[PDB]
């Protein structure tokens, strides 16, 4: 899938809104292979690390954690949170073929990241679905 | 190859007590302390829970994951991720660093409130970090 | 860590010579988070796949294989070779913070890739440590 | 797949012979899921690391390197060699559903490890096929 035109504009709007609601630094919608479909960064945040690099590693992780998921009786993990000392990463499925990625620091309440991140992933899943079908 | 740590005597008992208490406080199914190499140092299961999946395999996979996510961590300016949560439709996994050479692992289902898992899971990892060192 | 001026030139020169002596297609010096410090491609070789993506994947692999390394009594693997039907990949540690990557096909003698690759990594390791000093 | 009866005995013989020919420490036939189908250790070698753990990590690696393989135009890497300061790991596809694993040290010439490792992988592939059939 490749987002362009109206669907792309709609996806970017959701990402922009998600950053405002969550307090996150960077938001991306990527396919499960690591291709960046859309991305937005908070004006207040510093330049992000290379986004294509981030996307590729997130996709790699999505494939890698399936062994753990299957051992627990799940096909795969739909939501994952990775927290460091200063930076955090939130990844949630945006439909069966895409992933919403949020990179955040201490100023983004985790509860808000998850609440609005989950809602954004559903909105993006719908946009991706329609872009794919007609 | 040997673990970065092995529990016996008092240290083991203190660790097991933390694991048992954590299961009660969180509602989780299984609790383990493993070294970053994948060896299980101590493990406890909730009395109500069914037989767990192979714990050695679980520990190995968690250890493999801990190594693998370091590329992402470095990209974000971190040495590594200290806390990680993986959520499926029903089953979830909570992993937190217990000192520099061990990891606390909690496997839970829908009957374990996530807020409780993280709250008591964090307390457990710190307690185990202290035990691991003195051990 | 980023290479500039002379240090960068010396790095590129080493990569160029390594391609010549090994017959490999692409040579890169990357860090553990997938950043490309320097790269060179053989003139005869086709356009390479996205180099930043290649570096990213190699970095991801470098992190992941440490679990296996430790089980075998090693902190990590210093040298790795991945071989497909036609394409191959050689990765060698260039110090503690960099990796030398050589992508090759059937026209590159593996013996030479490993022999000169190892030596090139040592040279690049010095250029790097001297670039941050 | 689960090896038993004659097929299992034949597989074990291949592993034992491979150890004799290579001087490797441990030899294993595992499925791509990480399950150990058969394994043998050199009598002169020290206790091996937990083999089930090793297999699980080798299988994980096999899945992880496919992205790199595909970027280079390969479906996956058929052969891989990881070398540390002293210990080495050789993994080769034994058919479409299994992997031959050899753990060796500086005393086992890599050339012979690869030659007999490849021979063994082909033999084990045929045995696994029959067993399943
Ligand atoms: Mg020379």
């Amino acid at each position: 899938l490749v987002l362009y035109g109206a669907p792309y504009e709609r996806a970017v709007e959701v990402l922009e809104e998600t950053l405002r609601e969550t307090g996150a630094r960077y938001a991306l919608l990527i396919d499960r292979k690591g291709f960046v479909l859309a991305h937005k960064e908070a004006l207040w945040a510093p330049k992000p690390p290379p986004l294509d690099t981030l996307a590729t590693l997130v996709a790699g992780n999505a494939a890698a954690t399936q062994a753990l998921a299957k051992l627990l009786g799940e096909a795969r993990f739909q939501e994952e949170v990775h927290q460091g000392e200063r930076m955090g990463l939130y990844v949630d499925e945006a439909g069966e073929h895409a992933l919403l990625v949020l990179v955040f620091d201490e100023t983004a309440p985790l509860g808000k990241v998850k609440l609005h991140g989950k809602r954004a992933s559903e909105a993006l899943a719908r946009i991706a679905e329609e872009a794919l079908a007609n």
